[PDB]
């Protein structure tokens, strides 16, 4: 008894390098969701470009984003985050962090109410090709078989 794992996939644990290592600038490269509608809010899009802060307050994150959509818009975003000690889950509904095999690489699981969906981040906006067949094969295999890859064919957008 045997064949019947996915490729392995490591969630970032607590140490106090958490989050000091992950903050600056991040783009979005994909997702993958059980099915595309929730997907969906991604049809769109071109690229998205993060930058994560630390917040205000004491176990706080700012995160800032700004789209730039297929039309060549550009809609910016703010979200704030609450982390929990010992945890790496993000509070805006809740978020677990996996290590990648990409290097610069970091992998999301957002679960909420009748939904999920992971979704593939790197620092680099054009990371080995690799990386994202990988992401997919990974996904897949987790039941979330409908995939977007982000076209990243024009500039980001200021942010
Ligand atoms: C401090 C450790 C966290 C580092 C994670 C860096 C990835 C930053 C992106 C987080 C995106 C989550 C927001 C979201 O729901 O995505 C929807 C779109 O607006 C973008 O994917």
């Amino acid at each position: 008894s045997h064949m019947n794992q996915c490729p392995e996939h490591s969630q970032l644990t607590t140490g106090k390098e958490f989050p000091e290592v992950h903050l600056g600038q991040w783009y979005f490269i994909a997702g993958a969701a059980p099915t595309k509608e929730e997907l969906a809010t991604f049809d769109p899009v071109d690229n998205i470009v993060f930058n994560m802060a630390a917040g205000s307050a004491p176990m706080q994150l700012h995160l800032r984003a700004t789209i730039r959509m297929k039309d060549g818009l550009c809609v910016p975003r703010k979200w704030i985050y609450h982390l929990t000690e010992g945890s790496t889950d993000l509070r805006t509904m809740k978020t677990e962090l996996f290590s990648s095999s990409c290097p610069g690489g970091i992998m999301l699981n957002e679960t909420g109410q009748g939904y999920q969906r992971f979704l593939l981040y790197n620092r680099s906006p054009h990371p080995p090709e690799k990386c994202v067949e990988e992401f997919k094969s990974l996904t897949s295999c987790l039941d979330s078989k409908a995939f977007l890859l982000t076209p990243r064919n024009q500039e980001a957008c200021e942010l």
